[PDB]
């Protein structure tokens, strides 16, 4: 589909982040992989992010990102396929490519690797990587690469396929001031480890979807909290934050890289085969495991 | 008053923190306090603080703090004068008491001084201020104090007369967790230096209000936002962002403590001798100075 | 004594950092204070610092600070006494003046209070404050108070009795061009939390000595590790470091504001009546207490 | 080599990185990289780093870096080749055998690419490099990838063919811990942005020796800061310091990634045609580099 088709996609409902399957010695796992998807699908996120940075981005091959972006397509009937992508120019641009040719809707551009590098340079790296493809592309502040406002304004007027914006530094006084200055010229995601934490000051700040990483393992309880969100019912929100929220953040917040292990600990335990993560990320001990089994509870899969 | 009926004002609007004015050599300056903060009254502020942070509060003698609540006091009238207070224990409880003598509607406790401490440290430190007067306390998270949810809920256990709490580390993370923890039980004040920056998404979390440093000096306009805040006008709240904030925000961050220097400039601009910050604080070039002049153009007083 | 002199004795040998004893009631508590220092002397530091970081200056009100110094004079022998000095400029010259009339020989002026602020400012306050008073006084560099060398040359032009600089930052890069650029202008003292495991490092950087906080409770290992520094022998300070400080640092590291607590616990583990340290520090729970107490071992003063 | 030959060549001299020459096109640019690299032979670095991070490791593409490495052994003569390696497990693993097999006497293992990570994880996917080459590996601690003295001691029990330790944190307190726990088991190089500002606490500290990326464009400048250093002669060094590392500092701190881009404007002042540098660094504007060429004055290698 076209850049503004995805971008009206992006708007029109809850984001998802698959993350991704492999097998005992690592490697991807298709067909565990597409039964979650096809499970996820019933739920009806309108855009699926295949290859993020739940999906462990950051460890796969560039060669693999196509076929994992392929695997998702699958399954994923109605629903709008965006493929992870960054690292330098060179690969990012390679990998963009790759996945427009086996049928993406879009890529996130998540940050070069590395080095703290100048506002002209990021400019200069983004708009290469968006001149790459015809697709559909959202930027992603985080780390090393943070576009100010006026930055990502030049991007904007010089790039038309990029269309979305993609926040996980949690630096809100940045955020309002590119979502004043930007309008609707970009769509705007909440891009925070548990986005949900931070979902009622985002709306505030312009944001009205994020990225719902617990969505993986919990699709109803995040389908709930979001409806709950869009429809100002504060006592809702609350109370699903004080009963799995929070709990849940202190899991995560035991050992460095648990945004991701967490959650792919919550896939497993609802029964599905999604197996180990890569290096250097670590998987959850049996006593972690067991305390998320736990806070899972009544909404558990299976028995 | 009571510590419930401060909680109720420190709910009922928009709040700010006068600058402390200074003569030349230094010494506290009475008389221009007493007429900037009668002016400020008048376009409607609750509540008051007087040597607050904006207030160079980090800058002033144990023995200065009462004299100032005291000019404030005289002039203030329906609205609410709450003191700042600090540094360490010993002297924090000096202060308190002090200030609460003079007739002090509150306390807003800034951090202690230097060291990091740990969450039980800070738990002693607070109590221990709270419990050594009867008048309302808000606790404030900055810098080298940053209160838990889980602490923060003991303190409210313990000490009644706790009934807000300021934030200044733009963490909203741990700002919705707190909210949604405390509920009622406090009052929350966005305290950011430049909050308009932060208000909306501060309420998204679930904030009673917030502090317009800004006030100062162009109070029609701090007053101009939070209305249409208040009464979701977001497109003009929007406007007055990208015409005033965040040209506003661009002088400040020039240099280092211009949260303080920029606003004290902006209150000598509309006519108050308010002279200047008292070091390590520098004040603004004479360049700066005159490109907040244009900024504040048509609210000139 | 003169500016000149306390420089000189400050680069003489290896220096401390007396805790402040309070009964538990909450008060100074000089009988147990003399008594202490007196002990301490008898392992020859040349100055001492009393009322300083290790000395809760933080915690303490502006005067009980002169007490202190003049508790430290009375039991001092020829041993030097610097006092701490500290807060907004206002409050830093009373305090400095203050404990100039009870017969300090200088002041270590710790940081001012709260709010970043700009060079030109943190000179103006330094500036003010050399100028009060007319014994030595030596800046800190650390937090809210970070002098970069132009400005530091700046404040010794103008100020002939500021005569030593102490390092809180563990910044190299920083600390090596003020050595290098100031030369024998300053007296430069290393000054991290357990400045052992820093000083062989700061002596490549051209520091003529460090503070030594554990002097407080095992002075013989001090002098043992201040000394196998001096004379090159570095199979001996890897040996204490290796068993004695890594192993603190474990302790140091399980709180904040332990760098004083685990101190102070380690005073009264040698029995001296030191007591409780105040808010918003907190003591060493019974098994720190435990584990700091095997670690002091055969060091643990005798009867 | 073998393992603890390089061992050996990492400590027996000062050590360098050169540049990558690019052309207009950002291309590789081989013709100028090895004139580049034939000039740096002559002032006798023990060990060159083809493909670092002042070579912009973390620009280049996975299957660029062999010929790259291949480049510079063409004309090195004597001196050790180590590659730089990194990213994340799977990445690394290939760049390591494709360097391996055009003949590099080493890697230096960059972070991975993005996380933070536990520990574990660290130990995990750096002991699996490792295990998927016979050179020597060298591991850099910096930014995402920060090893502990007791995760590194593990990997070292480990790992035969780890046998040196690059430090880019400044942190001394954990490098000086490193070093009195693991003693001769490695060899230890400075790696800060211009280590020459940190040279003399690092020695102080333990460390073997270090790297030099202004001996890029000044190697005779670098040579004899680095011989005063070795012979106690603090008064020449200090000279050094204040007279070319302060200045050099202030001109690298005008932007973000000039810690590389400043060094490759050096190397072009002294007639090497290094070319840009390649987003998202950026180069130097013509103003600055007209800083550069005075302050280098006497150190010019060339008249243009
Ligand atoms: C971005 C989404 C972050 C969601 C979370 O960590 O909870 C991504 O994975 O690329
Ligand atoms: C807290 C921040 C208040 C800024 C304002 O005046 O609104 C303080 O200054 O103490
Ligand atoms: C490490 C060399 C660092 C030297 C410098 O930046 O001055 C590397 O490039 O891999
Ligand atoms: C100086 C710091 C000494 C700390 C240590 O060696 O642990 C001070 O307290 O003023």
């Amino acid at each position: 589909m076209d850049p503004e088709q995805i971008k009206t996609a992006l708007g029109s409902g809850l984001l998802s982040f698959p993350v991704t399957h492999f097998d005992a010695e690592g490697r991807f796992a298709a067909d565990s992989y597409r039964e979650h998807v096809e499970w996820l699908a019933g739920y009806k996120a309108p855009v699926l992010f295949a290859a993020g940075g739940t999906g462990e981005f950051f460890s796969l091959k560039p060669d693999e990102i196509p076929t994992i972006v392929a695997a998702a397509k699958e399954v994923a009937g109605e629903t709008a396929i965006v493929s992870g992508c960054g690292y330098g120019t060179e690969i990012a641009v390679d990998i963009a490519r790759s996945v427009e040719k086996v049928g993406a809707d879009g890529i996130l551009l998540l940050p070069h690797y590395l080095i703290d590098a100048p506002q002209e340079g990021l400019y200069a790296h983004i708009k290469k990587v968006c001149q790459s493809v015809g697709i559909g592309v959202m930027v992603y502040n985080r780390d090393n690469s943070v576009l100010q406002a006026d930055t990502l304004a030049r991007l904007c007027d010089e790039c038309p396929n990029l269309v979305g914006f993609k926040d996980g530094t949690g630096d809100i006084g940045l955020v309002r001031q590119i979502t004043a200055k930007m309008g609707d010229r970009l769509m705007y995601l909440g891009g925070m480890p548990t986005a949900e934490l931070f979902a009622e000051a985002y709306l505030g700040a312009g944001f009205t979807t994020y990225s719902s990483a617990v969505f993986n393992f919990v699709p109803g309880l995040a389908n709930e909290f979001y409806a709950a969100l869009r429809a100002g019912e504060r006592a809702t929100c609350e109370r699903i934050l004080v009963d799995f929220f929070y709990p849940f953040m202190a899991i995560r917040n035991r050992a460095k890289g648990y945004a991701v292990s967490a959650v792919k600990a919550g896939v497993r335990l609802q029964g599905f085969n999604a197996g180990p993560v890569r290096a250097p990320l670590k998987d959850l001990t049996n006593e972690e495991i067991g305390m998320l089994e736990a806070l899972i509870g009544t909404h558990k899969r299976k028995a």
